[PDB]
């Protein structure tokens, strides 16, 4: 209602009919009078639970072509009842992986989809420490990095009870560099990270004060207050940056960790909310050398190297900035690739993306895709997905932002 | 329910208060479900384009603009207001349609502009000359019109912006088109081959200026000829003269083989296929123009697969490794590309305007408008620049969307809706 | 999008969910900001026809479970090779009576869908003449006539062609009575046909003039100007209106036709158009007791059964009107029943109706619904469905309204 | 698309021309592919009901409504609209809420009347008593307050519409709430056979009010007790003095049986759990009343299944065959008893309508709105009379439904929220 909704690229002319959108339950915050799409962000009951969770157990069933049976019907009865009876219900190992590979692949935002049947899902909902997340935080990092052979995979510690006893990540990614406030009002390290690293130092870290130094982690375990742990160094992969033409590049002290890995999101199965669910694949190179490295409010990096490229930096139409931004890049994966880290360039990320839509299309009715993220930061139309129509519509299990847990934690 | 909503810069921190899509009238295309943000021609349920406003459509239409000119002039509630309502009305009544004053002709035309979620040219908006060619009747005067906004807009290479305005629609059956997209465009030709010599994209138009008797050099830069269609009647041809005509051929400041490619553009940017409207009338030929921002060239019509498609040549006369992506020479080739087209418009005085300075000045025009209007209606998806995204200030800013009227809308390509 | 909508019945408190609303690709007249339930009335070219058929063709091989089967795949060449070369395409006789008892199946407007399956289908699609068009009208009135054990018909003309070929019949039904405009300004016979009664006389039949007169058929066969033919008065089943205790109502010489077959719709299915499609069931008795006699723009006879019943017609409140309203109704059921003339009771028939939207969302997922039309014209609130929500969209196959074709058609 | 749109009656032909939908702000719940007319509490994308006005929400609410008074005393733009406009500003920027002036607060209710799409009564939406008890700070405030309402309204038999309103919501935290679904109602009691005694849909409420402290006579027509919130605090139970409570024994004309049945009714009709919403205030406890219509009594409270369902023991004594339906039985019993509502209300001096005269004045309401203010809203699924319908003009009449504020909204009943 309507029930077909049509999807062209203007590069091809195919033209892909969407039906998924019609298994859409949650808003996106747009109305018929006003698009949303470039904003960035536009307690469960028993009543509201049981349909939730009904939802996603037949998703489940017919996923494997069993709607209907016995099995279906029974696991349909047991939820139900342990709703009843203890006002929440737990998920089956099956269900659980299912589910996450699910919200992986609903990810809107995410130009990696492809991979999305592919994922290690490490079920950490037995935990019930600080130590005992860091002991699986471990886990997971090590498997991931694989040597630089990443491997996707995603850490589900226990899901929320009553909001007062919630296992967090307090940490926005797993590897970050930390950032300090300079008396001057600048910035040494990532400005990203300012504030998480005050939070830190209070609670006791003794910070290198340098431009690259990996955070600790911040776990809270059962709504407790969180507890600093440092990941051992050994176990965190960084590359040196390099450009394979310019050596005066190596002379910026540039460098950057291998894993990117997601830490404070909330994945949401079948009406649960998992708020400790780190999850990491691999970078696309301009994550790091257009974003993290060029970002104004980053380590905004582009003055430096266009002065060692030596450019007229006097007039914006020279496009120094331009210059200089694939430069970087090219240095990024040029780094990553030589110390055979997995990455991926841009042009080769958005022609999977498009193949993993067309295979979407083909095999579920559609993708939802989030055009304003899915483009590459840079040099937007030349790659497959600036051309691509896109519809985006919220489906479920999903990840969701959820609030830092510093603004809503008593100690 | 209504109410006033924040857009975040996300590079700045500032953030601002949007009042002003409280006033939009018309549908985006979205709904509470589904986004539509990045489709072209979304369905917004307006009314088939064969179709004309009959009185109930027209009487709040015209209201409604009456009203905020009025209200834009500081003489809302008026006695001047109240009659010129007054009059609309009658005229609607008595004749199912009325005719815009010159004043509410300009005003209506630089809001159209000022309302245009996807032009991030839209801080020269009140700076616009207003050709109204509304006593057209030949396509031999649209012709005439036409030249004038040409030479007047070229302005030997310090443009001006401009807006032609033919007469507005009546019946449906005696509409003026000029049924070229841009006033200049270059030809498109299918080759034996099976290449496409030219602009792949006016194959089409092109065919149909052949079939009209069009001589075609078939060449890779032919200025195509203008069909006009005056009345509702069939279009007829016409050549411009070449001398209105400006171009600039592309080279590099510091390769010299770049202009050995044999690349080049015309000054002039024009579009002609849209429509205006205003006040529920209906002007479906008002080819308007302003000046590039090289982006548009050197990366869409120039680098675009479907368009010039010139990533490889270059590449090869940079003699870049193109065995990997992830060499990323299609990106140093596509940077170059627009360093030669902003120093070659540059070299020959052609105003252009590159991507930095631009979108610089699209943030100052939204926080004026933010100050001033309570809001500025803004498609992010148009408005950051086709390469080198994220470094531009308009990637990290928020933006809503919404439709205020007047406008400009789009509408069939009339070889399409026509009849001979 | 949202994916399920929810209906509540507020006498016993069933909750039922609707998904069959996701099929809808046609517009209501409603939007977010008004409603429209309450207004009466809110040729296709090659690219327009490729969609529509190719949405019914694979609805159909669905319902038969041989979706996606060898025949479904060729029937969907075949149609597109035929509209490819022919502009239009013909339906398979297996096609035609599927969507035929479909387009009543969607009928939100009848309350008595619980029968869509037990329809018979004339296949007229060989017409070529308005004789031609008599000679199968004649079977329809027959048959479905029965002698008075009433069966649902419908008898298809051929389709649109270019739209200047049009098969119409010209009369709203198949049998009605004429209207004679009166020099007073009063009307004799049934009102709400002065206007067709006129163009009859005009085209030469020779009228009666009186209360109770049987109209002419008005036969347009291939755009041609329509011929006049009398249906043989032997197939024209009549009911002489009596109460079963009032024995001076027969006195008021009232009567009506028992078969009520609508004339002037257009059924359309899978893009094609069928603007002459006569179908008719049997009378639910308000349609006559109600709306036919006491419409004030109808029959009107309120009063003079008022009268012969001696009430009090001085004030509103004695509710004369309602009282008389109950005792005509009576009489018609009466009147039916006795000649063994198939008749449903507006309870009987809404019962039914509530039993089949059970039906229909168990078996379908949902049941269109014109809440304003199902529920009978009195006694609102003492049926059944008064009290169901019920959701309004609409699918196709359907019946549309199409405009009176004498302000069409040139002669 | 805005259009003027055209309602139609079809036994009148009367057409008539809606301007004034144009002007709505507020969600029926319908999209363009699904009607939901027939839905009582659609979804209509409205704010959670325990979160309160931001400042973002109440500017633009306060906004329209001040613009919409001064427009209506034909005082726009001038100095008192501009000063009240800002002053309101200013508190909502100082306090995050605003104060009505008592003319404003008049207006508004009056307004949510005459915007109330679902009320056949509206051709008295000018003449309302209202009653500022924004000064109340207590249950027993609030009891007095009712007993005054109560005693002003039903006025010995002749009533008088009225309405007392509350302090608005604050925090959502101190809410004023009458508990009690309308002012008079009988209470209803679960039976060990399964059956109900009283009214079925009472029976919820009375279990609360005698888990309170109430003491139930536990009789079929029980009239219940006050249940007053004041200030976000536990509710106060309060029984309203009886002989303020005017009832009417229900009788026959002509069926001297009919008082044998032991049928009787309260005179006052006063819905109490609903929200009154002006300019973005919130008032959560509005008690108003009117006077019934007959089929009000007649048709749903005792005819109802799910209510006193009294059909077939009038029937029986009308001696009626009930063995088949198509008798009728139920439509003759159906008329019988709204007979002796209506002669049992006159014979007692107790203000009362019947459907026929209530529908042609609502007609003539909506002939008059659509001449003054060009439109108003309706919605027939409502309007028309749940027996009879089509012998009463309104169901033969095309009406408009939409949402116009100020208005009459429905809000959670209490004890589902309130935490004790
Ligand atoms: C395996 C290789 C992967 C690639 C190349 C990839 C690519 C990306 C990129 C480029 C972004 C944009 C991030 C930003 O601009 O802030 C993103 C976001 C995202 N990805 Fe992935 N991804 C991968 C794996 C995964 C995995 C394993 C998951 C979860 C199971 C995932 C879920 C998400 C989600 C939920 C977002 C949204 C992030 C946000 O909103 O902040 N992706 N992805
Ligand atoms: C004066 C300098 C101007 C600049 C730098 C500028 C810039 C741009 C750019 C870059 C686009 C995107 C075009 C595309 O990618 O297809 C655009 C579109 C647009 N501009 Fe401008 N523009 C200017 C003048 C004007 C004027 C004078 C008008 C109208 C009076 C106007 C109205 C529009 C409209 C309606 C579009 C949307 C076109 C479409 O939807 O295809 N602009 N502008
Ligand atoms: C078999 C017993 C049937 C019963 C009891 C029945 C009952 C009704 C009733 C009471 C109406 C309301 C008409 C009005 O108030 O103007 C109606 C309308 C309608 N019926 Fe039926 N009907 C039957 C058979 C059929 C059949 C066989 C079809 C088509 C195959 C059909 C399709 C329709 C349609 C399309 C309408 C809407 C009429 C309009 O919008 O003008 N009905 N029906
Ligand atoms: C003066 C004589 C009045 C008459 C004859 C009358 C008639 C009616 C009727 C028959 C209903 C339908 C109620 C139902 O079936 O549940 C109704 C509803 C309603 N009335 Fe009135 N009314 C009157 C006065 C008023 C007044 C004074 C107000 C407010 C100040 C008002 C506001 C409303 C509202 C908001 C509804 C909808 C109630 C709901 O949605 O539950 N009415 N009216
Ligand atoms: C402003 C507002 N709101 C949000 C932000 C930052 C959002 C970060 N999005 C994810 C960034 C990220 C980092 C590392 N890895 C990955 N990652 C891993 C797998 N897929 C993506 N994403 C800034
Ligand atoms: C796919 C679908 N549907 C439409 C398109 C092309 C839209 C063209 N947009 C206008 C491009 C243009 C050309 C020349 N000048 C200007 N121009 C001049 C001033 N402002 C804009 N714009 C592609
Ligand atoms: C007012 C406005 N715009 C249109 C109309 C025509 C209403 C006709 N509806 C169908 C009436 C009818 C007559 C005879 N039979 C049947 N019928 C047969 C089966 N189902 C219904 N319906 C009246
Ligand atoms: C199911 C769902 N949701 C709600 C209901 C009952 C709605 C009650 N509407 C008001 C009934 C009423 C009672 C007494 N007086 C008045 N009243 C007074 C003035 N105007 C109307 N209305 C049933
Ligand atoms: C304002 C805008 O939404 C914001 O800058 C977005 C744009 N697109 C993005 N796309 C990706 N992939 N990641 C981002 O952080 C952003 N930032
Ligand atoms: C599918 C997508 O919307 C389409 O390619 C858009 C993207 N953004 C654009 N932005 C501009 N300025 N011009 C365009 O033609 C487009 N094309
Ligand atoms: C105005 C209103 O929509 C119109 O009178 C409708 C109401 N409901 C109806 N319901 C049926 N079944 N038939 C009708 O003709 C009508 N008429
Ligand atoms: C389902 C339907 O919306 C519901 O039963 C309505 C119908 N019309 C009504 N009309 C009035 N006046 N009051 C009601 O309670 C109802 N109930
Ligand atoms: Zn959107
Ligand atoms: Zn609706």
């Amino acid at each position: 209602c309507p029930r077909f909704l049509k999807v062209k690229n203007w590069e091809t002319e195919v033209v892909l009919t969407d039906t998924l959108h019609l298994k859409s339950t949650l808003e996106t915050g747009c109305t018929e009078y006003i698009c949303m799409g470039s904003i960035m962000h536009p307690v469960a009951t028993k009543d509201q639970l049981f349909p939730l969770a009904k939802e996603f157990i037949d998703q489940y069933y017919s996923s494997i072509k069993r709607f209907g049976s016995k099995a279906h019907m029974e696991r349909l009865e047991e939820v139900n009842k342990e709703i009843d009876t203890t006002s929440t219900y737990q998920l089956k190992d099956t269900e659980l992986i299912y589910g996450a590979k699910h919200a992986w692949r609903n990810a809107s935002r995410c130009v990696g989809r492809i991979q999305w049947s592919k994922l290690q899902v490490f079920d950490a909902r037995d935990c019930t420490t600080a130590h005992g997340m860091f002991n699986y935080i471990c886990n997971h990092v090590k498997y991931a990095t694989n040597k630089g052979n990443l491997r996707s995979a995603i850490t589900i510690f226990p899901q929320r009870t009553d909001g007062k006893h919630d296992f967090r990540v307090w940490n926005s990614q797993l590897i970050r560099y930390a950032g300090y406030k300079q008396p001057d009002g600048s910035t040494l390290g990532d400005p990203a990270n300012v504030q998480f690293t005050e939070i830190c130092i209070q609670q006791g870290w003794k910070p290198p004060r340098g431009r690259f130094d990996v955070l600790p982690l911040l776990l809270q375990a059962n709504g407790n207050d969180p507890e600093l742990f440092q990941i051992p160094p050994e176990l965190v992969l960084e590359v040196p940056i390099r450009h394979p033409k310019f050596e005066w590049f190596k002379d910026l002290g540039l460098k950057w960790y291998g894993l990117p890995a997601v830490s404070n999101m909330l994945l949401e199965i079948g009406g649960l909310e998992f708020s400790a669910c780190p999850f990491s694949g691999w970078y696309m190179g301009t994550e790091i050398g257009v974003r993290d490295y060029c970002d104004n409010s980053r380590y905004n990096i582009l003055e430096e190297v266009a002065k060692k490229m030596n450019l007229d930096m006097r007039k914006t139409s020279s496009l120094w900035k331009d210059q200089a931004l694939v430069e970087i890049n090219i240095a990024v994966l040029y780094s990553f690739q030589s110390d055979k880290v997995t990455i991926v360039d841009h042009h080769s990320a958005t022609e999977s993306f498009i193949k993993h839509m067309e295979n979407e299309y083909r095999c579920r009715g559609g993708c939802p895709a989030d055009w304003v993220w899915i483009v590459p930061p840079m040099s937007g139309s030349i790659t497959p997905v600036f051309h691509q129509e896109m519809l985006n519509y919220r489906l479920t299990p999903s990840f969701e932002y959820q609030p830092d847990p510093w603004n809503t934690h008593v100690w």
